[PDB]
C-alpha cells in the first residue's frame, strides 16, 4: 500500500507546494514525493533535500540522460496520486483509503475533491479525434464519470498513468481525462475530501488573473498539440482552438484532391468548416443582394440534400451561377481586373473558368462560383458536365450550413445525374 | 543487418526521402529504415509498405501508447546511421565499412560526407553550460572532430544515440554534436563519400529560402530550449540567442540575492553580461562628459582588479560617485524627481530605499549599473544609509581596465579591496557552489 | 509487485556491480536500484546516472541531512531484495516469483541462491546475548532455516528489514540473520537460482586474498560491535572474538563487586571464563607439584558444589592455601620479592590489599586466581588481614582434614569436606540452592 | 507541560557529575524530561532516577533492539532540546524557558548560555569550506551573535533542527555541532544568562583531566577525519592538521583516469596535499638553483603562478621544465637515471616509467611529486623527442614569478607562452571542477 505523491499543477510565481509537501511528510517522514516541472522553478521551492522527495525536470537538457526526463523513472511504487497545488494532507491514511477504494471498485481512477473554492465535479466527456472535437456534459452515472472539473487528488496505478502518451501534460485536469476517456476508462469521484492549504496560493486578484491567463495559454497549446480544435459543452458553449480570419487555414495546399487530414485518418477540422459555412453565407448574401442567380452545386448540394451541411470531409463550397448575371455584382466585375479584397475581408478571384471567394487574405478556405449559360435549353460552360435548364426553373429552398440556400428543383434526381444512383444514402467515407 | 538508417533532417514540402529509402533497399531489400517526423509528412511519402521500413511519429498523441513517441522503439539493431535528405546509396557495402571503422577506432561517432553542394567539414566545439556558450572553431586534430558542418551520414551505437536527452532534436547537425561534444565524444570523419540524390531536394531558390527560414527558426528554438545563449566561431562571428534592449533580462527578479542561474548551476548569461558592459561603458561615458567623479566599487572593482572584467557570476555593476557632483549630470538631476528615460533608452532612477541611483539598460531589460554617492566629512568618505573609507584612496584615482574600456579605480585598490572584502580576496574567488547553495538555500 | 534491488556486499577495488545493475535494468529499464556504501567508492562505480538507480552513502556528512544516510528513505517499494556482488539477473521476473512465494508462505524472508562457486545453504542458528554466543548447525527443517551461508538473493518487506537495528551492517550474510534469528524469524530457501556474473569479481588469487582478509576484519569488528564473543558450528569448530593470552581482559576494573557486563544484562564473556579455567587448572597443577595444600574457596567452591564450574557471572577464582606452605612454591617465594612472570607467562604477585597472592593469566590479560593464605590458631583457620565481605570469615580446621575431590572447571579440585556446611557457614543457609548476583543491593 | 528536553552527551564514564546534573534539573520540575545519551552503557552505573521522564539513550546497534532505539529523536517529545555539558547545574529556576523566550523572539536558530566553570563559553566566528577541507575559526566580529562556541555552554535549539543534522550528537559536540550549523549559515546567540557549576565538579584532579583530554583529543581527530576537515586554523594561523604528511600515504592514493578521488567527492585538493606539494617544489627548485640546473614553471604550475601565485587549488602535482644539457649538474638527477634515489632529506628522485622525465616524490610513502620535463634546443625550438613544442626565446631570458610561497623562474612573457600552450584567455577564465559534468563524462 505504498503511494507516491506526484505534484504537477502549480505556478512558480505563486504556489503552496512547500506546504503541500510538508503536510504529507508529517503523516509519514519517508513518504515518496515527486514534484514535476518543465524547468527548475524560481523562486526556489526549497523542498526538503531528503532522498524520498525529488524534483523531476521534464524538459530535455544537454547534460542529462534520456531517462532524466521520463517521470516513471522517479516513481517506484505501485500507485501514484496526482495532487494539485492548494491541497494539504490533514487526516492520516487518506491515500490508503483511496487505494482500497480503487481495488474494491471497477474504475481505473479514483478521485477525492480538495475543499478549495472549486472542488472537483463529475463530467461526461466524449472525444472524437476524427472530428477534432471533445464534448463535455453533465455526467449521468455520477459518482462515476469520464472527467473532472476542478480540484481533486487523482489516484491510479503507475503502470496505467505512465503508459499514456502524455501523462503529465498541462493542464493535467484537461490532458489526463482526454487520454483516459478515449481509452474508455472511468474515474470514481469518492466521498473523501482533502483539506485546502492553510495559506492558499493566488490570494490576490492580480496573482489569480496572471495564473488564469498563463493557464489559458497552456490549455490552448495542449489542445493544438493533441488535435482538439473544438471543445464544446452541453448547453451550447463552444471553445475554439483552430484557424480564424487572421490565420492560415489548418491544412494548406491540397495535392491530388486529398487534403492532409485524410491521411491522418481525420475529417475536416471544425474550425475550417466553420469558416467555409461563414463564407458560404456571406457570398450567398452578396449574390442575392446583387440579384445574381445562384444554386448549390456538386458536393455542397450533396451535403445539403444528405444532412443540410458541408460534407464533413470536404474542404470547399461549390455554387453555380448564371453567366448572364455576373455583371450585376461589384466584387465580381472587380475580380475580372484582379484580386478584390472587399470591405469585409473576403478575397474575390477569377484565376480557370470560375470565380473563387476566400475567407480572408490569410485564410484560404474558399467558395467556388461556376457560371453557366443556357444555349440549347441546356446549361453549359466552355472549359472543363452539362445539365438541362429545367432543373433551375424553378429553384427550391434547401437548408445548408446554417441558412436557407437555393437548390435545383428535383435535386435528388439532379444529384443522381451528376454522381450516379444512391449517392445521398451511400456516402463515400474516407478510409 | 546491424545498421538502421534513420532519416530526420528533411522537409515535407520538398524532399528526396523516397529516393533515399529506395537507394538503401536497392542494395539490401531487408535493410531497416526509419523515417522520423514530428507529424505525418504531407504530401504522402509513399514509402514501401514492408516491415523493415517504418514511419516514426514522435509527437505525443491522444490515441497512442507512450512507446510510439520514443525513437528507440523503432530500432532493433546495434548501430544507427543518421542520413540527411539529399543523400543516396550507390556503392554497395558502405554502412558495413562505417561499422568496421567505428569498431577499430576510438571515436564513438564516425561520419562520411555526402557529395552535395555542402559536404561535411570537420569542426572543433566546446560547450560551456556555465557560460551558456557554444564555441566553434577549425579542428586542430582533423579528421578527428567535435562537430560537423554540412551533410554527412553519421553512424553511432543505438544505445549511445538514444541515451541522449534530445537524440533527434532539430537541426540534428546542431543538436547532436552539442550533446556529444559536451560528453567528450569525438566524431571521426572517414575517407568515404555517399552520393547525392539524382533529383536533389530544395533545388529552387524559393524552396531553399523556405527551408532555410524554417531551419533557422528551429535552430533558434533549440538553442534557447537548451540554454545556449551565444554561439561563436574562433571567438568571433557572434550569434546571440538571449536578451537584448527590447526584451526582459534573462533571469528576472532576484529574490535571493541569488539569481535563478545559480540554482541552475550556471553563471550569468553572456547575453546579460554584454548588456551590463554596454551600460557601464555608457554611464561612465556620461559621468565623465558631465564632470562627475566616479570610481569602480565593490565586486566591479574586484573583478577589474582580478581579470579586468565583470565577475562572470555577478549580475550588476557598482560605481561610487561624489555626492556634490550629482548636480553636474542632467540624468541624475532628473532621476531625483522621478524615472527618466534618456535619448538612448537607458533608464535613470533614484531608488528611494537605499538613497542611491540606478541606471537600467532599457525600459524592459532591467540590468543596471548602480551609483553610490559618497561625501567627505573629516577626510572619510561616508554616506547616511547602508563600509566607509578614507578619502586619500580617491586622491588621486588611477586607470584600470574593466569590461572593455578603461575605468577609474581608487588608488592602492588592492589595499582598498582588502579593507572592504578581506585579505587575499583578489586571489581567492568565491566560486559558485551548487552543493552549498542546495544546503543553505 | 514492486521490488527495489539493494546492493551492499561488494568491494570497491574489485567488483561486478555495474554488470549486476545493468542485468536488472535489461529486464525493466525503470527497475529501482539502490547501491549502498559507507564511503563514495573509488575507483568510480560509474553506475547509470538515471533516477531509478541511486547511491546511498551511510557515512555522516557536514552537508547532508540525517535522512541521507538512512537507507529506508531510498526504498519506496513494499519489497526489497538484497543482491550480492557476483550475481546477475538472467531469467525474466525472478523477483516477482520470489514475492509470490513470500506472500504464499509463512517465512518473513525468502531466499534464492546464486550460482557462484559457493551457493547459499540452509543453516540453523541460536543467538544467546547473555552468553555472548552464536551457535550454528545443520538445518533440521530445510528448506526453512534461521540463517544462510553463501551467496543468495534475500527478499523481504522493507518495513521488516529497516526496522532492524543494523539492517546493512557488513557482512550482511552474518549481520542480517543474527538479527532475524534472534527475533524468531525464518528464511525460506527457494527452488530458484540467480546466475553468476559473466565476468565475476575477484578473478585473481591475489585479489581474492585481500578480499577474504578485509571481510574477516569486517566480520570481527561486527561481532565485537554486537557482543558475540563465540561462534560455534555443528562440527564443534569454534571461532573466538574476545580475550586471549596476548590481549587485555574484556571488562576492566570492577566497582561495587558488580562487573560492567551485568548491567548490560549479560554474563561473563565465554573467553574470560576460558582464561579463568585454564589459569585455575595451571595454578592448581603448580601448587600440587610444589606441595602446597590448597582448597576451593568462596565463589569457586560454591560454583563447584552447584555445577562443577565457575559461576557463570563470576570473574575470578579463589583458592585457600596453608600459609606455612607458601615457601614450598618457587613462584610464591619470588612473588613476595615482586611480580614474577613464570615459565608459561603467568604473573604471580603479592597483592595490594590484604596479604594474599594473585596469579594473572598473562602480562596483558588480568584475569586471575586469588590465593588466600590461612594458618591454624587452635584448630581454627584464620588470617590477620580481612577484606570486608561476608564471605571472608574464620572457619574450623577440621573442614580441611581431610580434603575431598570435587570436579571444577574441567578438572578435579580439592575442596573442604562437608563443603555444603562449609558453604552455608560462609554464605548462609541454602546458598547452594539460591543463586544471586555478587551484590543484589545494586543489581539482582 | 515542559517544552524543553535536557540532553547530556559530553561526559566521561570514569569521572562525571551527570547524576548531580540530572538531580538539579529535576529539583526545579520533577517532571522535567532528561536524556543522557551514550555510545555504550556508562560504567560505573549512573543510577539515575527510575522515572519515565529520565531515559538513557544508547546510540549503538544492538541485536535485540529496533532501529528506533539508537535514534536520539525517539527519546525527545518536546519542541526544544537543551544540550547541557557535564559540570553544569540548574539552580536559578526557569532558565530553560528564558532561553526558549529568547530563541523565539530572536533570529538565531541556536541560543546558548555559558556555564560558570573554569572554561565558560566564548563567542567565535567559523568558516567551513568542504572544497578546501578547512575549518577557519576566529574572533567573532558581531558578538554576541556567533557561528561557534568554545568552552562550556548550555545550547538550546529546536529538536527538528538538531535531529535533522547528519551527526547531531557526534563527539565532541562542541566541535561537531557548530561545524554543521555554521556550514548551514545558522547563528548562535550567546545569551546573558549563566548556569551554575556542579557543586562537586568532575575531572577535579590533573590525572583525571589528563585522561579526559587524551580521549577527547582522540575523538576530535577521528571526527574531523571522518567529516573531511583536514586543516583547522585560528585567525589564519596556529595550523592544526588532520591529513597526510611525510610519513603517511597521500590522501587520494593512486589516481585512476587523471581524476583524483577528491573530484568525485565535489571537493578540491586537500590542503595537506597542497602543503606537501609546495614544500617539494620549493625544495626541488632550491636544489636545482644550487646545482646550476636552469628550470622554469611549466603547464598548470606556470598557469597557477600567473593567475594567483600558487598551485591551482584542484591540481595535485607540479610541473617544471629543465634544460636536458644541465641534468649532469645535479647529483640526484644523475643518480635518478641509474635507479630510484632517496636523498638526504627523504625526497625520492626517479626517472619516469617512460616518456623521459624526472619525478621527485615528497617521501618514500607520500607520492605527491614534482615532475621535471627536459627540453633541448633543436634550431630555435625547444623539444623533447618523446608537452607542447615552443620557441627557445621564451627562455632567453627567464623572469621571476611568485609561486607557492617563494620566487620561481618563468618563461619571459609567460602570458603569451601560456596561451600558446592552453589557448587564448587562459589566465582569465579558470573553470573549477564540474562534478555534474564529471558525473556525465565519467
Ligand atoms: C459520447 O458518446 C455517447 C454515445 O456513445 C453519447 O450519447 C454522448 O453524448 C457522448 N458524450 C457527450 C458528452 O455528448
Ligand atoms: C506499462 O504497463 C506494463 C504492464 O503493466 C508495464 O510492464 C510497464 O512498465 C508500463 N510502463 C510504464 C510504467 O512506463
Ligand atoms: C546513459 O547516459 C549517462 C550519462 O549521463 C550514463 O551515466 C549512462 O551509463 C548511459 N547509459 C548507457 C547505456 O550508455
Ligand atoms: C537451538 O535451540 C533449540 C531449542 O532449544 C535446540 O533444540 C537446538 O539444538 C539448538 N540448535 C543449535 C544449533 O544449538
Ligand atoms: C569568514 O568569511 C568572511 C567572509 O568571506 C570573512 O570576512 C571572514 O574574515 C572569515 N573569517 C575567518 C575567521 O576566516
Ligand atoms: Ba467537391
Ligand atoms: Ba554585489
Ligand atoms: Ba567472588
Ligand atoms: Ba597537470
Ligand atoms: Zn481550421
Ligand atoms: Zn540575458
Ligand atoms: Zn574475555
Ligand atoms: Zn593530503
Amino acid at each position: 500500500p505504498r503511494v507516491t505523491v506526484l505534484v504537477r499543477e502549480f505556478e512558480a510565481f505563486d504556489n503552496a507546494v512547500p506546504e503541500l509537501v510538508d503536510s504529507f511528510l508529517q503523516q509519514d517522514p519517508a513518504q515518496p514525493v515527486v514534484v514535476a516541472a518543465d524547468t527548475l522553478p524560481y523562486p526556489p521551492l526549497a523542498l526538503p533535500r531528503i532522498p524520498n522527495v525529488r524534483l523531476a525536470l521534464l524538459q530535455p537538457a544537454l547534460d542529462r540522460p534520456a531517462a532524466a526526463s521520463r517521470p516513471e523513472t522517479y516513481v517506484a511504487t505501485e500507485f501514484v496520486a496526482l495532487v494539485p497545488d492548494g491541497a494539504r494532507a490533514e487526516a492520516p491514511g487518506l491515500l490508503e483509503r483511496m487505494v482500497e477504494a480503487l481495488r474494491a471498485g471497477s474504475a481505473r481512477l479514483v478521485a477525492a475533491p480538495v475543499a478549495t473554492a472549486n472542488p472537483a465535479r463529475c463530467l461526461a466527456l466524449n472525444v472524437s479525434l476524427r472530428e477534432w472535437t471533445a464534448r463535455y456534459g453533465a455526467a449521468p452515472a455520477a459518482p462515476r464519470c469520464d472527467a473532472l472539473d476542478g480540484d481533486a487528488v487523482v489516484l491510479l496505478r503507475a503502470r496505467d498513468l505512465f503508459n499514456l502518451s502524455a501523462p503529465l501534460a498541462r493542464p493535467v485536469g484537461t490532458s489526463l481525462f482526454l487520454q483516459t476517456a478515449l481509452r474508455g476508462w472511468a474515474v470514481q469521484l469518492l466521498d473523501l475530501t482533502f483539506a485546502a492549504a492553510r495559506q492558499p496560493p493566488l490570494a490576490t486578484a492580480h496573482a489569480r488573473w496572471k495564473a488564469e491567463r498563463e493557464g489559458r495559454a497552456r490549455r490552448a497549446a495542449l489542445l493544438r498539440a493533441l488535435g482538439i480544435r473544438l471543445v464544446s459543452w452541453e448547453g451550447g458553449r463552444l471553445e475554439w482552438f483552430g484557424c480564424n480570419k487572421e490565420t492560415t487555414r489548418c491544412f494548406g495546399t491540397v495535392v491530388g484532391d486529398t487534403p492532409a487530414y485524410l491521411y491522418e485518418e481525420r475529417w475536416t477540422p471544425p474550425c475550417c468548416l466553420r469558416a467555409l459555412r461563414e463564407t458560404a453565407r456571406y457570398v450567398v448574401g452578396v449574390l442575392e443582394a446583387a440579384g445574381v442567380r445562384y444554386w448549390l452545386e456538386g458536393g455542397s448540394l450533396l451535403g445539403a440534400a444528405r444532412h443540410g451541411d458541408i460534407i464533413p470531409w470536404d474542404y470547399d463550397v461549390d455554387l453555380g451561377i448564371y453567366l448572364e448575371d455576373v455583371g450585376n455584382c461589384e466584387q465580381l466585375r472587380g475580380a475580372e481586373a484582379g484580386s478584390v479584397v472587399d470591405e469585409r475581408g473576403f478575397v474575390w478571384e477569377k484565376a480557370g473558368d470560375f470565380f473563387r471567394v476566400q475567407y480572408s487574405e490569410s485564410n484560404h478556405l474558399h467558395v467556388d462560383l461556376w457560371p453557366f449559360y443556357p444555349r440549347n435549353g441546356v446549361m453549359t460552360k466552355d472549359t472543363w458536365v452539362e445539365f438541362p435548364e429545367h432543373f433551375l426553373q424553378p429553384l427550391v429552398p434547401l437548408p445548408f450550413a446554417g441558412f436557407v440556400a437555393q437548390a435545383p428543383n428535383n435535386y435528388r434526381r439532379f444529384l443522381e445525374l451528376k454522381f450516379g444512383p444512391g449517392v445521398i444514402e451511400n456516402p463515400q467515407y474516407p478510409n
